[PDB]
């Protein structure tokens, strides 16, 4: 249950979400990580800015050491934070998630969002007001870096997330270029289905992973609590009883038939098995046209900063 990448790499179609907010015990990532290996999930999503690599990287080894996989049954991937975009922190960056996660490689880094900020030590640079500070960065070096650090075989792949298409365009035209992304790791669910950036990254042999798949974590640091909530959507309730399966499992399934790699967050032993379901059943050529219809340009993440960064990927 995996697509094959434009370097001859395999990822499996059903990832686990490891980011919980920072009121969460770091305990709890080593927890709900076994347990979602135990449940059948292969393909691990982690990142710098989720402050649990070692915990992540733990249950990974957990898992190896129990004799339940294999290391190369596993598809771990990190990503590089905003402010390590500038070359020269790009490998160090690796390094120290290779370190901290105990692993000799990712199996796929990622550029974690092309919103460049300030480097140093904080995640959030914020200046003498409560504003968070902006760099500027070539992102065509940044990825040069990146493709450094394929060659050196500390990621097997490398991709980006949260581009959008011209984003992709500038990579994927840059003079020079040694390796295209495997994947855009992006927003996408069926209030914001993404269609059109699908199509461009098929075109291009570039996987589209859809993250906030089931409809965000409602985060009031990033996401309006009056939006709609995804899951309690009238039609994905209707397909789930037609079914006999549940919301989450239609909004997963939709993603798997179009050709979607998709991400599941879950910090709850129950829903962590549940959503490996998604592989029990297949929707019908209707249900799916029903799924398209309900797309209406919604992203849940929305911030008034980053709204002006430069290199903002929603306008
Ligand atoms: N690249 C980026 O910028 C970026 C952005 C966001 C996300 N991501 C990645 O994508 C992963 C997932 O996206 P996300 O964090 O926004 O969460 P999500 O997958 O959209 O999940 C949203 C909420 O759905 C609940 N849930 C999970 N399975 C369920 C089910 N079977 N039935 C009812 N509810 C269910 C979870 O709550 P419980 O824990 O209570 O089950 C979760 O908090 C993240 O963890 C991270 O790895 C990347
Ligand atoms: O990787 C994630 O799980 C995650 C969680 C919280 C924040 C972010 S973020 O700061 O990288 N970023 C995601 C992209 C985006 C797009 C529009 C508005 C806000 C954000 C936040 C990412």
């Amino acid at each position: 249950q995996c697509v094959k990448l434009n370097d001859g790499h395999f990822m499996p179609v059903l990832g686990f979400g490891t980011y919980a907010p920072p009121e969460v015990p770091r305990s709890k990532a080593l927890e709900v990580t076994k347990l979602a290996i135990e449940a059948g999930f292969r393909h691990i999503d982690s990142a710098h800015l989720y402050n649990n690599e070692e915990q992540v990287g733990l249950a990974i080894r957990s898992k190896i050491a129990d004799g339940s996989v294999k290391r190369e049954d596993i598809f771990y991937t990190s990503k590089l934070w905003s402010t390590f975009h500038r070359p020269e922190l790009v490998r160090p960056a690796l390094e120290n998630s290779l370190k901290k996660a105990q692993l000799d490689y990712v199996d796929l880094y990622l550029i974690h969002s092309p919103m460049s900020l300030k480097p140093g030590e904080e995640l959030s640079p914020t200046d003498e007001n409560g504003k968070v500070i902006f760099d500027i960065v070539d992102l065509c070096t940044t990825w040069e870096a990146m493709e450094k650090c394929k060659d050196a075989g500390l990621a097997k792949s490398i991709g980006v997330s949260n581009f959008n298409r011209r984003q992709l365009e500038m990579i994927l035209n840059k003079p020079g270029l040694k390796y295209k992304p495997v994947c855009n790791q992006v927003e996408c669910h069926p209030y914001f289905n993404r269609s059109k950036l699908l199509d461009f990254c098929k075109s291009k042999d570039i996987v589209l992973v859809a993250y906030s798949a089931l409809g965000s974590q409602r985060d009031k640091r990033w996401v309006d609590p009056n939006s709609p909530v995804l899951l309690e959507d009238p039609v994905l309730c209707a397909l789930a009883k037609k079914h006999k399966r549940t919301p989450a499992l239609i909004a997963l399934r939709y993603q798997l038939q179009r050709g979607v790699v998709v991400l599941a967050k879950s910090y709850n032993e129950q829903r962590i098995r549940q959503n490996v379901q998604v592989f029990e059943f297949q929707l019908t050529a209707e249900d799916m046209k029903a799924i398209d219809g309900l797309d209406r340009n919604l992203h849940y993440f929305n911030s008034d900063s980053f709204a002006s960064h430069p290199n903002y990927p929603y306008s």
